[PDB]
């Protein structure tokens, strides 16, 4: 295998281009197109979308009806088709074309020397600044073929272009207005199997229109679990009554992959690697999407599927994609602030309801001064405050076996604090079972929980769990009698990599006062097992890929390596001093991934199977056997380990 | 409300009748029909099905084509219809009827003075002893109306008769051979909404045919989540070439409600109360059934629905239904032997797989000499045997706090036995959390009980880490149902629970089953017997398990409302002499329960099951489903909130169940 | 004329409500609904949308299949219907209801003492944290009627509720997931004449989900030239595995009219005056919208139109709407910089 090849990992590189329009001069337009397409080829792109009516210019009005213009358009089209014999990408080029009685506003789908299909715009705006019905006919419901350079090629709104050697890539094409009506051709296309939706746009620019284009491309890409590739007209279009901004953009399932400078001087491209496996995975999981298709079975089975062989490049062509280091921790500070606000409120409101339902039990929690319990204590306190409960009904315990932050935190919040030395009970228990270990660690971990549960019976409380999602993922907890067990776990949904940011978020908001903030800060400074289970930054990364998308190990390694191999590349969330910004080699990423698949798929499930209650937090998922993760407690991880042996280089 | 009314609890009483045939004499047949129907009326039946071609006799061949016969059939039908003005049940009577060009083999659905519909047989056998196509036309695909006694009434294979004041009762009718073809009219009818499927049969009798009729009525009632009411011809049919057996039967979702004497002298009826709520509940739950309907949407939306008002009796008319005392413990010894065999093998194989998957850990189990742990030890032993594991890899512990059966059993099986006194650890813990007992006060608290319960589990878990084993849970289904366990650190928790699916009422019969098979030898059997003798004679606070296991089954399988469960349990349990007891209830341990008691324990049940206990089931260790009634895994049969009140159930009991 | 009357100028006042859920207690839920609906009445609202499965609570799982729960739901529904004789707004209340073989996840459209229609959810998520297919049947393609308190009322995904004395107000109802699939029932409804699209949502909250709800409600309102009224479940839903944020919002042709506090303590409403003339005008001008309808003529002519008379208040009830002084000059500095 070629492990560094984006194409071998299910990416398809796509381009949205804005060329230089020369109105009423198809030769000139074709030349600009040819030159941009050659760039896309050099970039290893599989697809290159151009603006509405590329070969004539969108804005020429009744000049679209002139024989000499239409004849010149055909001539130029045929030259492009001939040039395309040598170009890698599928070109989607706009052109006014004669068919039957009229000219249609069409997108010509071109590939390796042939026209694959010709797709007419369905809805022609004839209102405000738009007069398209005057010159051009609507495409909705046209089928059949059209004769282009002595060949009959598929013509109509119902076409799909499927790469025979790259099945994740199935192209559908619509045109500008098409995406703005209640029931866009692209939405039926997605249900029928289209994964990459192209839009050629003319779209003169006005205040607020760029937002409208975004709103609709973004929502389409999200609602149809698809990439949406959009190209609008720019410099060169007539400014008789309108101006043009050249916007290009590429969306993927609601996320912006790329966009280009608005009002550029010169031509611009958006180029991005679309993850066809992502779309595959989203669709495999959201059964209601298939249900929608079956309900519109007639609409969706009637698409004609045109095949082509892409034969993309096999080598290292980089990865034109922003892979964030912390799938659970957004690098953008505004976005991170928002996530924290949500995570915190989820945790709190999860706990408020349990407490309301139990008519306000005391809250029993083991506080050790570490990140997890510190944060849980804070969550508990807020929940109690919001429910008008005295903080003294929170019972915090230090349980020393064989830290100062804990008592300082508890005194500062003003909950009830208490120490119980479990050492003697442990000594008694170790002696009673005849121990001279994991047994040694576990006797203490167990007795901590045993004590808390009993205190909870005694004092009318519930025991608050504090184990985080990353520990659930790797089975890094003592199961049953031990920290795995509790009456309600507020941390169950929060991965370890997010925890430290919640604590800062709490400090930064300042709600608990200056003294509490200082202790919390101390906890952070002090606290920041990764020796045996690996760095949580890496295991949280793999967890997200597995839990959300079920990606194979080699795909996960590829992604993590692009995100993590170079500390200077990409973005870091706030709060990583340059001394704690590590980079990881492939060898490391591989290593921790072996530990991960073995622990996640095989070892740890029985511990998640009997999990106490607690709220889902991340869109990446949570690990409740009653919600996001239903799996066997008795399965081997052989095939994932084997996939790593076979597909991931040793370094 | 009227609490003792079967009808007010969702039952509909149905009859399958076999009359006296007088061939070629419709007046005589009608007179027999009228007299049987009056009986059904007196019984408060809603429905009375008669044999194929009732009014003429099935067996009269070309006499069916005689004008005078056909004319007399019509006259007799009209007299029935007139007499039916005063009759409670819907009558389904067979009759050869003229329509368009031919006579159809029909079933006339009659009610309170009117004909609701006429249903022609769809498939007319013309092979072997059957010549139906010679005299009569196929009904499949006939629709429209037929003119009967100056009224136009629905005619066709596509009809449903729905009780407007009793929505669980939607009738479809088919005739004999109809149920024998790959795609019977009744199967489409059920997808369309029919819940009670009638079959009028002629069906001359031959060796093995009664089995065939059963196979097909039973499977239809099961596959269609319906009652199936069946009536065949008997005495009086011609014996020119055939004999007749008069078989009648009533099925419900695969179970036999009732059947009559074969080859009777005189007329016979099967009468039974069909539970429409049971059918409702099964259908509510089996979504693939509704999926089937949607797939045959065109077929199923094209049914015509004819409404009638049954207005059944409101009072106490008893309950013609066998309600078993132990929904989990079949009274029939053969069936009970079979269930035990299955329960045991499920438990064992569930554990064998966990052990294989863990490369054969030692099995750690707390044995106290009680039923549950005794049984688990046995299960564990057999699992180890089948996997060729030494029994000494089973580590049994007695964990005395503040019985001989346990050590005797362990020594006899030859597992590794050991005692660990948890009292000192408990004393230390109780003192450390400052509990009054540690300072003398005799305060036998929930905390006091729980410190010991918890420490047992704590010890076993640590032993399991120490010695390379897993801890076997032993808590049974009835304890899961009621939250009768110590949660988390405590007996609720384990590595694998082989008893999780087994209700308490079944456990004692598993143990006997094990003894009875004898597989473990005479010494082991003697100790097991001793465990039974000792342990059978907390049911003070949570109630008798016979009652709670009863309510559990109703709730878990059907979601029945409390008053419905009280009605059922009262009919099963109020009288110790009535109904059957499984094997092994000496007459001194055959209690009966009053309504007051049944009510009382049901309040405790709904509160504990719907509200209190769910959190303890929510974090449940692994273990195999056993009963068709269901199991309580939050990953399987029971998905429910851990933080809900049971107010509405408690209220339903207040409102609907009399105080005594 | 009454010149200060929002209703006489083609506004229709609408509410999205988040009540207090008491799981498995329909009487309690109905009481909270009744109390919120009375507020909406006092505000002169024409429409009040509640969260998914309002009368039972969304999150109760297999408890939805218990006879006593389903029976209590019906009883409570009938009381609401009776109370609604005296209430101005159309209520849209969620309820698990028996029909044919199964329970449907339904929205009951209630008005002045009668049920106008019962609309089943079309797409039932059964993936990740969602298990709806286990307990409930899909509504897509169900038509006919359902029997509710001794009346047969329209049942199905194809319903429109049109105010006979206020023609700009034509209601269509869908449920949570319905707006998330490529071809939402609401998009066909708009082409057929719906101008106000309601969504009852359960929607447990997770990081980023509020944005997803916004993205999809906003885009729907814009793509369908319509008001979109959205109500999600909050306090009271089970937190066995999930938390709930009580978000309510009202969109109009891509613009946010109103939204409510997320994670509120107590019940919240979004109330706004929707401009039916605005939607009328947008639609009159964008001929491609009508072209889309003609292309899906079969889909769009098959809607059943249920009529009702709103008879809204004629007087001055203010105007719950932000009318900017400078239509050409946005008051928000970030937006103005961009323009
Ligand atoms: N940071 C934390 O949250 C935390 C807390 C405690 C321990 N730890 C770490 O993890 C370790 C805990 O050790 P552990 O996981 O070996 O102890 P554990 O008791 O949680 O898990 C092993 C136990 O479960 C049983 N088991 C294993 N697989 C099973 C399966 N499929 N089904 C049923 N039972 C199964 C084993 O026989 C054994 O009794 C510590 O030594 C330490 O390294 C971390
Ligand atoms: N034979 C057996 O199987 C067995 C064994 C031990 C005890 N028991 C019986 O059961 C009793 C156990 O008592 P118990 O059930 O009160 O103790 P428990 O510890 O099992 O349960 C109560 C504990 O759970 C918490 N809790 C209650 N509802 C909760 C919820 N909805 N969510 C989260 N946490 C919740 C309470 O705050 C308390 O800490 C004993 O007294 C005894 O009668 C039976
Ligand atoms: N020394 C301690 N005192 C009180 N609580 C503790 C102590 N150690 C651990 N805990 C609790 O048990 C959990 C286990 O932490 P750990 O095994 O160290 O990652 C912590 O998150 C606390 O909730
Ligand atoms: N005295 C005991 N000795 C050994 N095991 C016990 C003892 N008491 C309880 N157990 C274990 O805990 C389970 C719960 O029983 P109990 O709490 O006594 O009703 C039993 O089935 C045993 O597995
Ligand atoms: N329907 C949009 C189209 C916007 C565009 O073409 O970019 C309009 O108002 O014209
Ligand atoms: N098809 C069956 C008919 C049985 C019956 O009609 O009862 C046969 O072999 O004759
Ligand atoms: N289709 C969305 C639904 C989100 C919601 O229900 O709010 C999902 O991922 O579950």
């Amino acid at each position: 295998m070629n492990f560094y090849s984006a194409y071998q990992h299910g990416f398809v590189r796509v381009a949205a281009c804005t060329h230089h329009t020369t109105i009423g001069d198809p030769a000139a337009n074709a030349a600009s197109v040819l030159d941009m397409a050659r760039a896309c080829h050099d970039d290893g792109a599989a697809l290159a979308v151009f603006p509405e009516l590329t070969l004539s210019g969108y804005s020429i009005e009744d000049v679209l009806l002139q024989d000499s213009l239409l004849d010149a358009v055909e001539d130029a089209l045929l030259d492009l088709v001939t040039e395309s014999a040598d170009l890698l990408p599928v070109l989607v080029v706009g052109a006014p074309l004669r068919h039957r009685h009229r000219i249609y506003n069409t997108a010509v789908v071109i590939h390796r020397g042939a026209v694959l299909g010709v797709v007419p715009k369905s809805y022609l705006p004839t209102y405000r600044e738009f007069y398209e019905r005057r010159q051009m006919a609507p495409g909705d419901g046209e089928r059949g073929t059209i004769r282009i350079g002595g060949a009959d090629v598929a013509f109509g709104t119902d076409l799909l272009f499927a790469a025979s050697d790259l099945p994740g890539f199935v192209l559908h094409v619509e045109i500008c207005e098409d995406m703005f009506v209640p029931m866009p051709p692209s939405a039926e296309a997605a249900l029928a199997g289209a994964t990459v939706l192209a839009n050629l746009s003319g779209s003169p620019i006005t205040i607020g229109r760029a937002e409208d284009r975004r709103l609709l491309a973004r929502s389409a890409s999200a609602r149809c679990l698809a990439a949406y590739v959009y190209a609008a007209a720019g410099e060169g279009e007539s400014t008789t009554d309108l101006a043009w901004d050249g916007q290009t953009m590429i969306w993927e399932n609601g996320a912006l992959l790329a966009e280009s400078e608005r009002f550029p001087k010169g031509v611009r491209r958006s180029v991005a690697d679309v993850d066809t496996e992502l779309l595959r995975s989203e669709r495999l999981r959201m059964g209601t999407f298939d249900d929608n298709r079956r309900h519109h079975r007639e609409l969706t089975e009637s698409f004609r599927r045109i095949d082509f062989a892409l034969d993309p490049p096999a080598g290292d062509i980089g990865l034109l994609r922003e892979v964030e280091r912390f799938p659970f921790v957004p690098a953008d500070p505004q976005r991170l602030q928002q996530d924290c606000y949500e995570a915190y409120n989820i945790q709190v409101s999860g706990l408020e309801q349990r407490l309301r339902a139990l008519d306000y039990p005391k809250v029993v929690i083991g506080v050790s001064g570490g990140l997890d319990s510190t944060h849980a204590l804070i969550v508990a306190t807020h929940a109690m405050d919001r429910e008008g409960r005295p903080r003294s009904d929170i019972l915090a315990f230090a349980l020393p076996g064989f830290k100062n932050n804990a008592i300082k935190l508890a005194r500062a919040l003003g909950v009830t604090f208490s120490e119980i030395d479990i050492g003697d009970t442990a000594r008694l228990m170790l002696h009673t079972i005849g121990h001279p270990d994991v047994t040694f660690e576990n006797v203490q971990a167990g007795l901590r929980t045993d004590y808390l549960f009993r205190i909870a019976n005694q004092r009318g409380g519930i025991v608050l769990g504090t184990g985080d999602l990353s520990e659930l993922a790797l089975g890094w907890s003592t199961y049953g009698v031990g920290d795995q067990m509790s009456h309600y776990n507020v941390n169950a949904g929060v991965p370890k990599t997010l925890i430290q940011h919640l604590i800062r978020w709490v400090i930064s908001a300042g709600e608990f006062g200056e003294k509490v903030g200082e202790v919390l800060q101390s906890v952070l400074d002090t606290e920041i097992s990764e020796a045996k289970v690996g760095p949580f930054a890496l295991q949280d990364f793999s967890l997200f890929q597995v839990l959300r998308y079920g990606f194979r190990p080699s795909k996960i390694a590829f992604l993590a390596w692009h995100a993590w191999n170079d500390a200077e590349r990409g973005n870091w969330p706030p709060g990583f001093p340059k001394s704690e910004r590590p980079s990881y080699s492939l060898a490391e990423i591989r290593h921790w991934l072996q530990i991960f698949v073995q622990r996640f798929y095989s070892f740890s499930q029985f511990k998640r199977s009997a999990l106490p209650n607690g709220p889902k937090v991340s869109h990446g998922g949570a690990l409740s056997p009653r919600g996001d993760w239903r799996a066997p407690s008795d399965m081997s991880a052989r095939i994932w380990l084997d996939q790593i042996d076979r597909e991931v280089p040793k370094g």
